[PDB]
C-alpha cells in the first residue's frame, strides 16, 4: 500500500467527490487525464502479467471499461495510468445529446454508481479524426503489448440497428484492435431487446460480413457485450449464435437495471444501470456461466465491481482472460490500477500459477 495508494483514497478523492458532483467530476477528470496531470505510476509489470489473447498481446490483463472515455479524448493518458489495454464509448453514429440532467448518482455506502446517460456521444466522425490524429503512435502501442478497443452504439432515433452497428464498424474498425457490440444497455429504449435470437443472429451476421469487406491489416476482432440481466433461455441463445457464427469474444458484464437488497444508498431507487460492488458476483456468475456454455473456447473479458487483486483473480478463474474495472477508479483514483496488478500478481503465486494464463478457467478443472 503505497504513500499515494491511501492519500488519495482516504483523502483527495473524498475531498473532490464533496466539491463536485458526479457529472462534472467525470468531465474534469477526463481533462485531467487527457492533459497527463497524473501521479506517478511506479509498477513495473511482470511476465507474469502477459497474456496473449483476441490476436494481440496484452502486457497486463487490466483495462479501463467503456464509458468513462466516450468519446476517445484520454487514450494515451489513460496508458499513462498503467491500463493494459483501453476501450473508448459507446460511439452513436451521429452526434447526440443523451438524457436530461441529473443523469449520474453516488451511492458511496455501497461503493455504487448508478447512470443513464443515454449515450451521450461526440459521434462517428469526430471519434474517427480523434484516432486518426495517433492512429500510427497506437499500431506503435499495439504492437508493444497496449491494445485498443472501441465499443460501438446506436442512435436513439433509429429505425434499423443493424445499419448503425454497420456504419461503425465501417468508420472505426479500421482504427481499432477490437470491436464492441453492445447487446445491453439499460438507457436506450429497445437496445437489449436484441436478444431474439434469429434477431440477434441477423445483426451479428452483418456485423461480421461488414468486418470481412476490411482491409486485411485494418480488421478488428469483434465482441459481444452483455447486460447480467438475462435470463437462462437468453444466454443459451447468445452462446449458440456466438459459436455458430465465430464472434472471437464476449464482454461480460455491463451494468445492471436489478436493485440487489441490502443496498444503503439515498439515491438506489433512480433509473438507471447499476455499477460497482453491489454487481460484482453477480458478474462473476455470468462469466461462469458463459465460459461453460461455450466450453472455453470463446475469450472472456470480465468486467463488473473489480478493486483488488482477488475481485481479478476471482474472474479469471471463473474464465475470463482479461477484466476490466471503471467505478473503482472514481472512488480510488489513478493508484487503483497499480493496486489492482500488485495484489494480482502477489495472489497467483501464492495460489501457485505461473501465470495469469494459467488461471484462466480453473475453478471448472477443479
Ligand atoms: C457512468 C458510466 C457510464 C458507462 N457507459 C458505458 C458505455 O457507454 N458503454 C458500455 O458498453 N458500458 C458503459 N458503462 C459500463 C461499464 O463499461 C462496465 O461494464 C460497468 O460499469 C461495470 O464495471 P464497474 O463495476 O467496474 O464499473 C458505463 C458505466 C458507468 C458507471
Ligand atoms: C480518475 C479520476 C476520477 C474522478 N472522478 C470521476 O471520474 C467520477 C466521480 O467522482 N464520480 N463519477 C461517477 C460516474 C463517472 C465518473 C465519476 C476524479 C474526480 C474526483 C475529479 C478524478 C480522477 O483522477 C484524478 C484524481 C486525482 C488526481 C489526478 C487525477
Ligand atoms: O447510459 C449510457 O450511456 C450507458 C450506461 C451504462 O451503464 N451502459 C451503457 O452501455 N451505456
Amino acid at each position: 500500500a503505497t504513500g499515494d495508494e491511501r492519500f488519495y483514497a482516504e483523502h483527495l478523492m473524498p475531498t473532490l467527490q464533496g466539491l463536485l458532483d458526479p457529472e462534472s467530476a467525470h468531465r474534469l477528470a477526463v481533462r485531467f487525464t487527457s492533459l497527463g496531470l497524473l501521479p506517478r505510476a511506479r509498477f513495473q509489470d511482470s511476465d507474469m502479467l502477459e497474456v496473449r489473447v483476441l490476436g494481440h498481446k496484452f502486457r497486463n490483463p487490466v483495462g479501463i471499461a467503456a464509458g468513462f472515455d466516450k468519446h476517445g479524448e484520454a487514450v494515451d493518458g489513460l496508458y499513462k495510468m498503467g491500463f493494459g489495454f483501453v476501450e473508448i464509448g459507446s460511439v452513436t453514429p451521429k452526434p447526440q445529446e443523451g438524457n436530461p440532467r441529473p443523469r449520474v448518482f453516488r451511492l458511496p455506502e455501497d461503493q455504487a454508481v448508478i447512470n443513464r446517460y443515454g449515450f451521450n456521444s461526440h459521434g462517428l466522425s469526430v471519434v474517427e479524426h480523434r484516432l486518426r490524429a495517433r492512429q500510427q503512435k497506437q499500431a506503435k502501442l499495439t504492437e508493444d503489448g497496449l491494445p485498443l478497443g472501441v465499443n460501438l452504439g446506436k442512435n436513439k432515433t433509429s429505425v434499423d440497428a443493424a445499419e448503425d452497428y454497420a456504419e461503425g464498424v465501417r468508420v472505426l474498425g479500421p482504427l481499432a484492435d477490437y470491436l464492441v457490440v453492445n447487446v445491453s444497455s439499460p438507457n436506450t429504449a429497445g437496445l437489449r431487446s436484441l436478444q431474439g435470437k434469429a434477431e440477434l443472429r441477423r445483426l451479428l451476421t452483418k456485423v461480421l460480413q461488414e468486418r470481412d469487406g476490411l482491409r486485411r491489416v485494418h480488421r478488428p476482432a469483434v465482441l459481444v457485450k452483455i447486460a447480467p440481466d438475462l435470463t437462462s433461455q437468453d444466454k443459451e441463445d447468445i452462446a449458440s449464435v456466438v459459436k455458430e457464427l465465430g464472434i472471437d469474444g464476449l464482454i461480460v458484464t455491463n451494468t445492471t437495471v436489478s436493485r440487489p437488497a441490502g443496498l444503503q444508498g439515498a439515491l438506489r431507487s433512480e433509473t438507471g444501470g447499476l455499477s460497482g460492488k453491489p454487481l460484482r458476483d453477480l458478474s462473476t456468475q455470468t462469466i461462469r456461466e458463459m465460459y461453460a456454455l461455450t466450453q472455453g473456447r470463446v475469450p472472456i473479458i470480465g468486467v463488473g465491481g473489480v478493486s483488488s487483486g482477488q475481485d481479478a483473480l476471482e474472474k479469471i478463474r471463473a474464465g475470463a482472460s482479461l477484466v476490466q474495472l471503471y467505478t473503482a477508479l472514481t472512488f480510488w483514483g489513478p493508484p487503483v490500477v497499480g493496486k489492482v496488478k500488485r495484489e494480482l500478481e502477489a495472489l497467483l503465486k501464492e495460489q501457485g500459477f505461473g501465470g495469469v494464463t494459467d488461471a484462466i478457467g480453473a475453478d471448472h478443472r477443479r
